[PDB]
């Protein structure tokens, strides 16, 4: 049996459950660190989709661990390799899985959502959903590779060299996009939100301005920076309609927009912004490919500093405090330690 | 004095007006052919914007003619050169005009809208808004260079080689985009509308299928062509919300969308189509640059056949019949002759 954080009955209980089975193509991962994700607080809340999807089962899916066992068909891994992995495990043999487009596999299950999650001592997943972490990258950073991949997918969508970048949303992914943008040559990087704590973190991660748009005018900020013509690149991270609206209004002619945050169903936009300015809008799908993760590793190996994004660390026994910190909204990523 | 087609009092009267003045940087064009544009029928109707903007003045802006006079500062033109030209004349000396982005000039006037138009024996415009037509291109084709430029701007936005292309809207610009798409290597080219006449013209210009979506199911058509995965490229020409909705639903993963038609203000779209499929959406601004027109000439010189797009020709005295044909909706482009 193994210790785990489960939805036994809101909240999560520190339960105890049997270890997972290892198929012919599975790796067995002994978990070292797990981050608390935005999906996780929905489960903790026993909220909308939480009451509709969780089997009731331990949750979680942002993790790093060391391989302790593998099936007899697993290729390319040693016992002892440190790995992180994706949030959704796929079939691995369909045409789409075989070509790396596992976001297209017709049989995806969510780790910690549809099946056993990473909030347990041991995690079994298919080898093709695992990603080896090199020893120069810490466990805490490895544990957030999945949201880092979304930030990278969004922020590297366009060339940023000497470009002015607007980011709407200072959640963890938006804050990582700030640091990426400066790393890859952006000029002005302006991020907006309504949370002073999250924006202060963004400033510490290199934002030119971190603008609380309920306290300060984005237009004023642009005039302060001598860029009244508008931004070259906009990364929409929040999914909030007013943020999207303000981002489109703030783009210059020929501006490029990456859409990561998911708008509500009846979101109307001013398509005159898109057409008259010739904007390019690119949807950033949720489940990035491992080619993104290889660029992630390379950036970390080049001195990209993501460390400020980790604001709280707790032992797994003290998981209650980690969800509290996440809930306040005054946190970056929160790490649970399983040592 | 010169003969002209004016809004003297709905409809347009064959009036008689003084010739235009020639500034230092103007060319004076003796008009040969003029096409009836979608803006023109709005003026003929005395409709929404027509009652709000026309000075009451001769209208029109799709033209070809021969230069008969020029100002003393005009460069690069001979008396006798055949020219077409853009729908909006600009200042020509601002930073944006000097770099060819006259769609960005802060002082643009609409030919036949804000100022004297092309429905007259003589037309004066700034030399930098004129474009020389080579002798191997007929006058009738030259007269439609402006909508042809919009079709080219839209259809060449993406690489089409071996790609399946969906075009929504079989107006003249959509029909020209069909012929362009096949010329530049597209595989399946499917166009939709609700007008059987316009679709039949599209079929004659090379459409794989021309689908009346009130009589026939686009989904059925795609299953007939073994492309259930969806289209690679979608060109939205109509501005109709249901057409836009159906186009987004019909794109495959990684699909590319060019947005030429202008949606109504409160158009909501399903952004899940954009994000989950990773679609790329590009706004096609109304006033394309002359780099587009040079590609247009090159395609015509390579055997692109636009001739079927001209469905009616009338003398200028018989202009009443030309507006009648345009109004029925059973026409391609309609040419008025001024010889
Ligand atoms: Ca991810
Ligand atoms: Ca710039
Ligand atoms: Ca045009
Ligand atoms: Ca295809
Ligand atoms: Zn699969
Ligand atoms: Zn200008």
């Amino acid at each position: 049996h193994m210790k785990a954080l489960a939805k036994l009955e809101p909240g999560l209980t520190l339960t105890r459950v049997k270890k997972p089975e290892v198929g012919h193509n599975d790796v067995l991962i002994k978990i070292r660190r797990t981050a608390i994700c935005g999906t996780d607080i929905h489960i903790w809340k026993w909220d909308d989709w939480a009451q509709k999807t969780i089997p009731v089962m331990h949750v979680g899916h942002e993790y790093v661990g060391e391989i302790v066992e593998m099936g007899q068909e697993v290729r390319g891994f040693s016992i002892g390799d440190r790995v992180s992995g994706e949030g959704h495990i796929t079939c691995g043999f369909c045409r789409n899985c075989r070509a790396g487009r596992r976001h297209l596999c017709r049989n995806t299950v969510g780790v910690g959502v549809n099946r056993e999650g990473a909030f347990a001592e041991y995690l079994a997943i298919p080898a093709f959903n695992a990603f080896k972490i090199p020893p120069e990258i810490s466990d805490d950073l490895a544990a957030i590779f999945d949201p880092f991949g979304n930030a990278t997918h969004t922020a590297l969508s366009f060339n940023l060299v000497g470009e002015d970048v607007l980011i709407t949303g200072a959640g963890p992914i938006g804050v990582m996009a700030v640091a990426i943008a400066k790393h890859v040559g952006a000029r002005n990087v302006v991020i907006t939100d309504i949370n002073d704590y999250r924006l202060d973190l963004a400033r510490r991660m290199g934002a030119t301005r971190a603008v609380n748009v309920s306290r300060e005018s984005l237009r004023d900020v642009m005039a302060d920076l001598h860029m009244t013509e508008g931004f070259d690149v906009g990364l929409e991270m929040s999914g909030v309609p007013s943020a999207f609206t303000s981002l489109l209004e703030s783009m210059n002619h020929g501006g490029k927009v990456a859409l990561l945050g998911i708008p509500p169903a009846q979101t109307a936009i001013d398509w005159n912004q898109v057409i008259f300015k010739g904007l390019e809008i690119k949807g950033i799908y949720g489940r990035e490919m491992f080619e993104t993760w290889y660029k992630m590793v390379a950036m970390l190996q080049s001195g990209l500093d993501l460390s400020p994004i980790i604001t709280h660390r707790f032992a797994v026994d003290d998981y209650e405090k980690g969800f509290a910190a996440m809930l306040s909204g005054e946190s970056g990523k929160v790490i649970l330690d399983w040592a």
